[PDB]
């Protein structure tokens, strides 16, 4: 079992050094609040008095720590350390930070992959668990025994900004959800029914309605944004017309939902009431897509 | 089986047409453009060349025109002739306009139920079709066997605005669903990946990560935001503020999230970061339930 030295013990990184300890891993850790490493010391890891210490430990250093400022506060004064090694950056960041990452991580014989954690704490090492890397084939296949300890390991391409690049799509989708899911309760709520009340309903309807997701897919990768259509967008627009003014009725802030709202009637009075939602991604994708 | 009156035969309403002709109804209809009307006549419905024609023809009539002042502007000249009769209203709308639109009805002699179709046009008369419905027990026992046809029929309640207070929740989890997706497709797009590449992985996150409906219910019905929590609100802000700079970075409006992205920011900043991104449903509901 390859030794593995995780830096940085939050909610995560605490579950990341678990899932190692259980699948008996040698594993070292450091935190930057010493007292977060104390219970897993007690379980038998080698808790690193330094960071430095930490990473001459084991040939594979996995890192999750808040954002990318933490990230490069803690490592960049331990860069010697890290030469010959494998480095997994598992903290949130962007494409932009993680090709800069990796352009420190040449310059000094460190080994780099980026990568982002779809997967919640608990559901580390479970089959609901899955990460997404990004860096060089031969460093992701050296280490992606070790690496699938924490759950499925999708090697998303050699451009070391690609896992964050995917990571923040999927996480975008999830806020929108989020964000309609906390409007949805606010509307029952308004009328003093419990959330749990419309919680099943809800899990329904968007399990359902989340396989728009590769009818839109297909329809923006075609450029065709009315063949077939069931849900025209003038129907769709004036539909979201009454759930805003309900809410309004109701008392309950729908800021949320307001930038979709004009986007939709602005593309109904621009002519393409017929055709389906997705013909607005049209007025938010970058210019030379378009 | 029951005679029923098909009033809008637009793409809802011609499903609905269908399901009756299909399940073996006597089914009659009308459209304001007779086109529509002429093609289900075709297929064995009954065209009734006028309203009146139309509602007389049946016991139970169902109306699914674009919005309420479609419904007021087709019924209201025919007010006397539904008598007796019973009037389902698949219009979307209103809890207000259901119980305007109810109080009509019982001024009338008109037996009336408001609701809500939790389906698209081609998922009628199939497994995935649910529909809400408000108003007397009686009325829908009466006709739910006839309802049943179209799919699953659920009472919501008594108080006519209630189906449409359902629906209207409903959709408005989805459509904060439908801007996750496009916002998720355009920073795909962005770096010129086409968005079906992205759609299987966002088709499971979405799935998987829409069951926090339960927990997300659960925190909002106890008002504990703290019990339990495994991603905490600052963490969740810092990753937020990422996928904002990654579009805007590479050229994508991210406007559609960026609402959520400053309610969550102001949680932070009021003290919250320790809790989960529940809490901001304090910011949108109703005052008088906060
Ligand atoms: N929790 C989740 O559901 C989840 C899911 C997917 C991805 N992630 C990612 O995992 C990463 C960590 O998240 P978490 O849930 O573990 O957050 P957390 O529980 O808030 O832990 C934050 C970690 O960052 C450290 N940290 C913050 N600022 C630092 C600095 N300036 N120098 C050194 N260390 C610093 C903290 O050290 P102290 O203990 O000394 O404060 C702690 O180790 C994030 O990038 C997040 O996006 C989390
Ligand atoms: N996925 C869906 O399509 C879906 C799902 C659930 C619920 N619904 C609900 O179903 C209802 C109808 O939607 P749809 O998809 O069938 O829309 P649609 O295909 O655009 O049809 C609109 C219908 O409204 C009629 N109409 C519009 N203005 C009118 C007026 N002033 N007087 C009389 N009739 C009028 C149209 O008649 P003409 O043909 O003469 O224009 C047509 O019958 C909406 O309230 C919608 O929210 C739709």
């Amino acid at each position: 079992a390859t030794p593995v030295t995780i830096i940085g013990l939050g909610a995560m990184g605490t579950a990341l050094a678990n899932a190692f300890l259980d699948a008996g891993h040698s594993t070292t850790v450091w935190n930057r609040t010493a007292a977060r490493a104390t219970a897993l010391a007690a379980r038998g890891a080698h808790h690193a008095e330094t960071v430095t210490e930490a990473i001459a430990a084991s040939p594979l250093v996995i890192a999750c720590v808040l954002d990318y400022d933490a990230f490069h506060e803690t490592l960049a004064p331990a860069t010697d350390a890290l030469a010959g090694r494998a480095l997994v950056n598992l903290t949130n960041g962007t494409p932009k930070q993680a090709r800069e990452t990796a352009s420190w991580a040449a310059d000094h014989r460190i080994d780099y992959l980026d990568g982002g954690i779809m997967a919640i704490p608990p559901g580390i090492a479970t089959p609901d668990s899955f990460i997404l890397y990004s860096g060089p084939l031969g460093t992701f296949e050296a280490h992606r025994s070790t690496l699938e300890v924490l759950g499925a390991a999708n090697h998303v391409g050699t451009d070391h900004g690609l896992a964050s690049l995917h990571d923040l799509a999927l996480l975008t989708g999830m806020y929108g959800m989020f964000a309609g899911i906390l409007q949805a309760f606010a509307l029952i709520d308004s009328e003093g029914i419990p959330a749990g009340d419309l919680a099943p309903m809800l899990t329904n309807w968007l399990t359902g309605m989340a396989h728009s997701v590769a009818h839109y897919a297909q329809q923006i990768d075609t450029g065709d944004y009315e063949t077939g259509v069931v849900s025209n967008l003038a129907m769709q627009s004036a539909g979201f017309a009454n759930l805003v003014q309900a809410g309004e009725d109701q008392g309950v802030d729908v800021g949320l939902l307001r930038p979709l709202f004009e986007l939709m009637r602005h593309q109904v009075a621009a002519g393409y009431g017929n055709g389906d939602v997705a013909s607005v991604i049209e007025l938010i994708r970058r210019e030379e897509r378009r």
